[PDB]
């Protein structure tokens, strides 16, 4: 597997719930930047040396993916709902001296972002989400035209091991298919073909792709009733937020993410980028010199 | 080897425009055709058809694509597996024995054939039954989390290919037991007969055939939800009398009953729950075979 980050550091970071793998360049305030499925933090490989310009980047692989370690679930899905990812995630920024940082997710990572925006307000400076909106969004809109196009939002969140016994016959194909299927060209031409061997790698493995899928499980069960009590509670993000999607992004088939996000957010600026899901790799300038603006 | 569950049933290869049409005949007085869905073949009837048969001529089909019933090519509208077109060729293939006007019970797949033949023409039909369905265009328009969770398989098999197909080929038989024992009471196949399970096994073993299952899926989520809204629309009920049942903890039933839903698209509908999951003909024979031959009667 390729080194996508030459120069950063490798950190292996003990938390309570298991050990969080981060690549680690550059100084300045600390920016914490979470992938999402079906990747690695090495999705961040062509923008993370621009922000480690003028930020300590801290690149890291979610609980349970990547190289991380992988906790073992449960029937509430616990350690894989966004959470106790972010609660993990908190402990792995306490471990090395981060307890008020910035935080751009994608994806998955997003998710984790957001709800430890409003679980954990007084650790992030500012945030970024890319092309997301709250889970509760998603499944509030789910009709039958978007039920088709985030089919996998439901069918990964089948009970095991219905999905897991489905892609152990040729992981390959489905993590290929979703990675072309969001992209704006809909094949791999976007991605760094080494990029692409991490993320196949990953995906290899059934434990792995358990773990995915438990996050999707969290994803259609406790992230969705945590994301509701915030909702009908009236409770919004604090924090200076960002939210870029792409324009042929999955958050913009279900809605106008910047409207969405003003009923979440207090403070929340928007831009749509020329991309589809995969902004940082579809996209890399134009989202690195945004996430540079924004928290800067 | 797969057994026989229809002993003094014949078994017919009836010739349409769009391919054979595998069916068992058995009985004799007015025709009563019985289609099974998914992912079952005909045999699925294997415990109400003999209890019909000592009234009716009764003909078990599987449903083009299905079972032994020959495949026609598909094509980017899914045209040959739309309930639609799936009518119009069970339609001929009546019209190959000499029944131009029959009675029809449906489960499923071949309930979804079953109320959009009687939509389409509802002159070929002297009574309907559904069992454990509402309108394709009421599931997707119900469309929320919690229905897309339990029906998940609505909105993956209508994936484009090969998407679902190649994730089906990861683990058939595991699959299609899945799907039989997630949907009974039960909860496992404690309610099916061992060889009915062999049937649905092999068939679904066969990877044309589970491309022709994800087409009907294909089909149902776009040209048939199309010829449904249209019905709506347009105001059309089925004029056929119709029976509506529905197993307790089938699919169709969640608390606002089936038989409501029903009489929006129906004239004339009686309906009744059946303590069952969905596999009402399996699950809950005697119940369902009673409901049937009192309706068809």
């Amino acid at each position: 597997l390729a080194d996508l980050f030459p120069g950063f550091g490798s950190e292996w970071i003990n938390t309570s719930s298991g050990r969080i793998f981060a690549r680690v360049g550059g100084d300045g305030p600390p920016l914490l930047l979470l992938h999402g499925f079906p990747q690695t933090h090495v999705m961040w490989h062509r923008v993370a040396p621009k922000l480690a310009e003028r930020f300590k980047v801290i690149v890291a692989d979610l609980p349970g993916y990547g190289w991380s370690d992988m906790p073992e679930s449960d029937e509430q899905h616990t350690p894989y709902t966004k959470r106790a990812m972010a609660k993990q995630l908190i402990e792995a920024m306490e471990q090395l001296g981060h307890v008020h940082f910035a935080l751009a997710g994608h994806d998955r990572g997003a998710r984790v972002s957001y709800r430890l925006a409003l679980d954990s307000p007084g650790r992030l400076s500012k945030l970024a989400v890319l092309d997301i909106l709250p889970t509760y969004e998603y499944w509030q809109r789910m009709n039958r035209a978007y039920a088709l196009k985030i089919y996998h939002w439901s069918f990964l969140a089948q009970p095991a091991p219905l999905p897991e016994n489905l892609l152990g016959g040729d992981p390959d194909f489905y993590v290929k298919a979703k990675l072309a299927s969001w992209t704006r060209a809909g094949d791999l031409s976007a991605f760094d073909p080494r990029a692409v061997e991490h993320y196949r790698i990953a995906f290899a493995d059934p434990m792995r792709r358990h773990v995915m899928c438990e996050d999707y499980r969290a994803g259609a069960y406790a992230d969705f009733e945590h994301d509701k009590i915030d909702v009908e509670a009236g409770n919004k993000i604090p924090v200076p937020m960002l939210a870029l999607w792409g324009a042929s992004g999955i958050a913009q088939s279900a809605a106008t993410p910047l409207d969405v996000w003003r009923k979440w957010a207090s403070d929340v600026q928007g831009a749509p980028i020329e991309s589809g899901h995969f902004l940082p790799e579809e996209a890399p300038d134009q989202t690195a010199e945004a996430l540079v603006r924004f928290f800067s």
